């Protein structure tokens, strides 16, 4: 089997990207938001109080013919940026793009944090990390992604996303028309439940490629790319008038500045990171002073390759025995 599905920026910034996922019988369509830095599919519901929803297509699964209840199982979950979210469980059958999984635990959500509150756009997540980060006591579940592995022709999923556009999620295969070039495959570790890999250096702008092995994850759920204080502040020294703000939370820069590109190593090939992509504009509304969209990792405690660094690839996510990621121009 497999499945397609178009993933689409939730605002002007490409602060996440949302998928459609259909729940239950009948379907119950939710706007997801997937994670590769995660690993539980929870959804706002029927059970979310009432105060902490604001928009948001919820999940009913008194409604649905084939949900049960997975009695005595919980889940609570932190997110890197601060936020959270818990409940309780059930069993329904998931399907995504055309892909469908029975049985797949559906966490939902009795509390959410404001920052899920506030984004009216986001009917939860779905995780695509390894399942041993998945938060379900006393007994842990298995991702979308693992329950459907035994069923696919390939057991790979893909992330092509794009820059203030439409991009996709394939699950099963690879499809060769949607990338340029070749694809460059990479170790991952999966000791601390992540797509953990090893870029190779970097180069900002026309500069020179340094060398240099860069220790991080493959986060589709995370905005920004994270990387050392030392890149970083390579980086923005090229940029007239960036700064690094504590009042402001990380580098900022002049809005009339044009950004230079970043590249980064996959073994012996590079991806491009176009300056724009690096732009996330004023900080606050009318203001000149923009917000830079390469931050340090530093305190975060792993480097971060999020939207801003995986939208300039054609990512592959194979999760045959021995994982690897794969990254190829496009």
């Amino acid at each position: 089997s497999t499945g397609s599905a178009t993933t689409t920026p939730i605002d002007s910034l490409d602060d996440a990207y949302i998928t459609p996922v259909q729940i239950g019988t009948p379907a119950q369509t939710l706007n997801l938001d997937f994670d590769t830095g995660s690993s539980d599919l929870w959804v706002f519901s029927s059970e979310t109080t009432a105060s902490e929803v604001d928009g948001q297509t919820i999940y009913t699964p008194s409604k649905s013919t084939t949900a049960k209840l997975l009695s005595g199982a919980t889940w609570s979950i932190s997110y890197g940026d601060g936020s959270s979210s818990s409940g309780d469980v059930y069993t329904d059958t998931v399907s995504v793009g055309g892909l469908t999984v029975t049985g797949q635990a559906v966490e939902s959500a009795k509390k959410v944090s404001s920052s899920f509150t506030e984004d009216s756009t986001i009917d939860g997540l779905l995780g695509l990390a390894f399942s041993t980060l998945n938060t379900v006591s006393p007994t842990q579940q298995k991702t979308f992604f693992d329950n459907a592995k035994a069923s696919l022709d390939s057991p790979v999923f893909t992330a092509d996303l794009g820059y203030h556009a439409p991009g996709t999620y394939n699950f099963g295969f690879i499809d060769t028309t949607a990338y340029t070039g070749s694809i460059t495959y990479t170790a991952v570790s999966t000791k601390q439940g992540f797509w953990e890999w090893t870029s190779t250096g970097y180069a900002v702008g026309s500069g020179t490629f340094k060398s240099t092995s860069i220790d991080g994850i493959a986060d589709t759920g995370t905005t920004l790319l994270y990387l050392p204080a030392t890149v970083v502040s390579a980086y923005w020294a090229q940029v007239s008038g960036a700064k690094s703000s504590s009042s402001v939370g990380g580098y900022v820069f002049p809005c009339s500045a044009t950004l230079p590109s970043f590249t980064f190593g996959v073994g012996s090939a590079r991806i491009v990171i176009p300056g724009d992509y690096i732009d996330f504009g004023p900080i606050s509304t009318g203001s000149s002073s923009c917000f830079g969209g390469i931050q340090s990792s530093a305190g975060i405690g792993i480097n971060i390759f999020g939207d801003v660094a995986l939208k300039a690839a054609f990512v592959v996510f194979n999760g045959a025995t021995t994982p690897t990621l794969g990254f190829a121009s496009k």
